[PDB]
């Protein structure tokens, strides 16, 4: 992007702005364009554009000046060729799939997945006769195996994973896949372009739910995919059809958020780590999950490919369903709700939060224990948080 | 909704507000809630909600207080059981399809369709093995015929149609379809809930591109579908997965726009008509399409089911591609761009605007002549507009 | 503004937009610029601007692209040289005063004034030793008299007046004033640039509280002053100091509202009149105030300078404090609150709404009877409204 | 505010939210209420409110739910009784003055002031016969002296000062003044409630231009005053008249900005210091101003009352007008413009930026040398900035 800029933070701030905006203004910030369409001065021009001789979005669903900024911004961060922005991560992933995976095609994905993302694959994709294989994030064998058994079109997974933050050796996987012509799409939502550059690692496509960290204010939804033009475009097209365009105001909000991405991520990364150990050492804490700890299975991989470990920490409390609840109920700072990555801390009991619809047995089918607890450390002051968590345990 | 509010206008203004908002405030307008998620006071409550004992959107993608208002508002207008709001009409229709039409199923639709909507049906649905039949809007025979030949899941079409505003005898069609268990979905975009109540006519589902008239300010994209709960919900579900949620700010803008829906539509309906005749009578005007005129094929139907004829008028100029262009180029008030229904007037040459990608021959395959011109009369003053149009004709 | 546009409405729509925006974009609507300041490419340029060789706002308090639009727009409507936009009408009038009236200066104003505006004059201006004389809106003699007795710096008043919508023969007054070198500033809030052009009538400065009609959505506050550059600028300066700048988002909302100004005003003007008569004819209605009726004192003047009579109507109910309340309490459509001019109808009992702080006696000092009722007819359907009003008159 | 919240950071995040909002919502963020007024359910209620038995804003100019949050938020940080929010700092200071200083009264203020603030005092206040005395920030004698000579009504000054960041020993001054019944109002804009609590130091009123740090995104204007109720309210009253209300959307943006106040300030404080020293040590750098350095006059006081030194740094370059310019022109990261405190870095040459209107001579009357350069360090990465600055020097 720029030469005088080298740190991500500086980028996340001026990427796609400091230099130019294609919207010319003596204003420091990016202006919010609220238009439903774009006009032409004269037919001759309209022809030029349609003949690919001029530049324009044509329709709001085909783009927006305020948006392209955020688009380019992210692109620079992830260090990609191009980026696309949906109305929400779900949209992103969802589309991307229907976009790249052909009919009757096959796809590979890890067991640990985002509840919703799971369903789509287990209920929608089959309609298009698209079959998929579920393997463990670590089980490289299975991947290599399946890679040979069937003709995989694309391997899709997020790393860190959810809710056990299991990580995948991108570099390695990308290799094994690219060997068989498969595509590698990683959902580094939990990671953040700052904590890892899946693309540089070899991945083909990387996508995040800006709804979480990128926006980090819990006041907007948005999804995004970044990667080589040749690929991303293909999606953009289908996107223009499914029409899941992201509103400018939303885009701005995100751009504004990314102004302090590094600052936040940094703080979150810390609080997470420290609290993690503190939690791991705590007696009432049965188990704790966090790539930062050595106790974590892929910890070594985490170190080898990440420079941080996010601000999300999962852990099982030494108690039962009711008891665990009593714990969260004790907390006074974090909000009890889904989502994560915002300035405000959040906690939840997956078992209930998003798996209560299942049976105590089927729940275990995924490792979701009435014990497990997810904690998205906000940006509040460590001590204030720690104290809260601790005091919260002294209630059982 | 209310017992003291009968006129649609009054409704479009206070529907889902005047009484209550479920967001309690001494404010006149609906408050814009910019949240990515919703929290719970205590686990006990989260359980209640999950157990369907409490009310909450859970996640921003599953709803929003600012949105439900607009949702209820529209619901009242169309006099439906419930309404859903997407990020754009395209999304709406696109989803609604994948939602109701099963795999390998069959769907019937008219020849005159929105370019994009067409493609989706001709390139995506086939993937799910979904076959469809294209018939003329008037050709009731074909419908009844196909209604028997194959097993139609749903008949989808807009009325007025585009760009020839061909209308469909809803009532009749609804009957013929419901007789064979097929579903009838009408895209009353061009119409507007004020000019026609497709639902009352018998239709099962009605959807508009709020991007156009509902918003009527050319500053926001949004789609919406309304109808019986039992049905709309099924879609809402799939919606929650594809994640094409509409941003609050957008929702508000629309709510703000509908405050003057009637006012606008009225003005637009008139200007259209008058200008239509005036245009029809003009020597340089070869042909003019508008349900308001008798010259219109389904004019009788238009009168029987409509109370207005929108503010959109299409017509062929007595000239050639280049000449016609010279005409639009002469206009000084309307903007040359797609979209329509906004306060500002808009014009375009379909042949170029959205079919230039096709051959002179293939173009005619749909009646799209280098002659045809679409005119979305804005809300500007009649005389001002008429004078402009006329002056732009002598040029030829 | 432009040649082809001659109807106020068309102007309120394309004024300062259709042609150019100085913010260049292929967008239909005006982009919202959210910046706190403006930069320069190089010192040489900064010098140029500072030396008045380049164009720029310099600081957000010194202007904004998104705002200048609304600025010019209004300017066109009122057919003025230049317009200024404050954060609220109050700011406007308030500033304008301290801006034009010198220390120890004198000013003339009518008895019927906006509560607040009054106080400022009766409590702040005195601090600067500024004395003022209060006269009856009609009593031209007093004005002419005072015009001679002391040396008036400026005659300030609003027409129609509040809450008796008393009007002032601008043209005449302007004459008498300009003869003695005095300045005439009219607050045509209740009027609207569409119902009258005080400027053309001879007035020096006209100002409205965009909070009411211009925005007419009851979702934003804003004031504006329009008139000759030589004058307006002098205010703008002091403005740049007191720093009461209007936020861009607000500006936009207004610009968006004015898109349907005419449409609204029209509807409002009608409903008002009709209802007015109907009300006047009603038995339980003791008296009715509206320039549209002949019963109105300055009705002739109203006809001579106005083309409409607003959508505001005041009237005394045949009852006592408690009874009158019971009436408003019966209404089901209008909201009980201050303000007015929005799509939503509003009602209030001045005696209480903004005079309850005064004694039953002191109240009468201004004609404010526990009887009087102000009714800002919204944009709802007439029948719906009338029916409501009537039905509430049977409860007494 | 809240027990479990001690670190300011945590407060700036949950102050006036985490607990309650008086706007009840299961939403994480504060909803943006866009209303111009507030209604009442029935007259009886209206009476109650007017009789001070109920709670309501009555009019939008009299408050707003979305605003009060930010109000309470700041209140908590500054640890005050109450806070008020204007449309801009200028508005704040401006109003505050006319609000507290009586007619013919006297006020004391330091020489180093905000250009605009200066004029207001030197051109407007005199109208109200308000005389003022200018003294050096450090010269305690003068203050004490003047404190006795005349009857001071209030001592107003900002610390750090501009553009030399001179600081004032609040505690001391507050003492000297309170001894003579004078009021102490400090403009800790440059400081930030995080780097100092003037209120705790004894000051009576503290105010900042949220336009700068509080918002820290260079995309919104707003001013705010905080202090004892008995005092602030007196201002709020006059404010309700002058009507300089802050728009909700503005308020929100700030609220959203403060979510990462600490995070930012922290980063800024560091970059500033480091760079300062590095600058001071640089040969081409004649002088450097920063309370963090020992070279600074009031450095000791800075240490005794501050915990930070802001992210603003002033310094004189070893060159002449033209040369200095050549320097800023070399910089590639910071934007050349007024304002400061935003994520983006800013630079300027006061001599030109806001004093070019004066003579080379009159300029020195305030120390403004064609040498001096102001640098508002953004939040970009240190190395990136440093590298830029340095490189911008070897260019001489
Ligand atoms: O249960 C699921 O898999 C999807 S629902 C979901 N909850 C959270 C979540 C909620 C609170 C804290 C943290 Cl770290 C995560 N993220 O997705
Ligand atoms: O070609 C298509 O149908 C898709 S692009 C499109 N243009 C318009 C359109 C443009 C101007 C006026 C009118 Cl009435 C309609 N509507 O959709
Ligand atoms: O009482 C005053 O003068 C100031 S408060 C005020 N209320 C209204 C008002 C309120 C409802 C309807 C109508 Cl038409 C006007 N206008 O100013
Ligand atoms: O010059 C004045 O007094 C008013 S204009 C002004 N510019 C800056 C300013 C500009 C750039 C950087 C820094 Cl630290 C400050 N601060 O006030
Ligand atoms: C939270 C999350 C999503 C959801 O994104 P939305 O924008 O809210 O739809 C998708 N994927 C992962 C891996 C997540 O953690
Ligand atoms: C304009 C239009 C669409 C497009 O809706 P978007 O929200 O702009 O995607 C779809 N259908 C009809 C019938 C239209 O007229
Ligand atoms: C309503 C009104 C005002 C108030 O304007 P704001 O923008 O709401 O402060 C001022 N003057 C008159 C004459 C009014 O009628
Ligand atoms: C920057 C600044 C202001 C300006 O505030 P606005 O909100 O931009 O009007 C006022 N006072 C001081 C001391 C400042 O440094």
């Amino acid at each position: 992007y720029a030469s005088f800029l080298n740190s991500d933070g500086s980028v996340a701030i001026h990427a796609g702005e400091r230099l130019g905006r294609g919207i010319v203004t003596d204003a420091i910030t990016t202006p919010v364009v609220n238009t439903s369409a774009y006009f032409f001065n004269k037919t001759s021009e309209l022809i030029d554009f349609k003949e690919k001789r001029r530049a324009s979005f044509e329709y709001g669903r085909y783009g927006n000046p305020t948006t392209v900024v955020l688009e380019e911004k992210i692109s620079a961060l992830e260090g990609a060729e191009s980026t696309l922005l949906m109305a929400s991560g779900m949209c992103a992933s969802t589309v991307m799939l229907l976009a790249l995976v052909p009919a009757g095609g096959h796809i590979v994905t890890t067991t640990d997945c985002y509840r919703k993302t799971r369903i789509f694959i287990e209920t929608i994709l089959p309609k298009m006769g698209i079959t998929a294989t579920v393997i463990d994030p670590a089980d490289v064998g299975a991947l290599e195996l399946a890679l040979n058994q069937k003709k995989v079109n694309l391997f899709f997974t997020e790393s860190p994973t959810n809710p056990f933050l299991r990580c995948v050796d991108i570099e390695l996987v990308s290799k094994l896949c690219h060997e068989k012509g498969a595509l590698v799409c990683i959902d580094g939502t939990f990671a953040t372009p700052l904590n890892q550059k899946a693309l540089a690692l070899g991945a083909d496509l990387v996508l995040h739910s800006a709804t979480k960290f990128l926006g980090g204010h819990n006041d907007v939804l948005a999804g995004c995919i970044s990667g080589p033009l040749k690929l991303v475009s293909e999606i953009r097209n289908l996107h223009h059809i499914l029409g899941g365009a992201l509103n400018p105001n939303a885009a701005y909000l995100i751009i504004r958020g990314m102004k302090t991405l590094h600052l936040r991520v940094q703080q979150q990364n810390s609080t997470a780590l420290r609290m993690a150990e503190i939690l791991e050492a705590h007696p009432k804490v049965r188990h704790v999950y966090y790539p930062g700890l050595q106790s974590h299975p892929e910890h070594h991989i985490a170190k080898k490919q990440m420079t941080g470990f996010g601000g999300a920490v999962s852990f099982e409390v030494d108690g039962d369903l009711l008891t665990t609840a009593k714990f969260v109920d004790a907390l006074k700072i974090p909000y009890i709700a889904p989502s994560f990555g915002g300035c405000e801390s959040i906690v939840d009991q997956p078992a209930i939060m998003s798996y209560w619809d299942l049976s105590q047995s089927d729940r275990a089918k995924y490792g979701i224990m009435d014990n497990l607890v997810r904690f998205s450390f906000g940006v509040e002051d460590f001590d204030d948080l720690k104290a809260d968590i601790l005091q919260a345990l002294d209630s059982i």
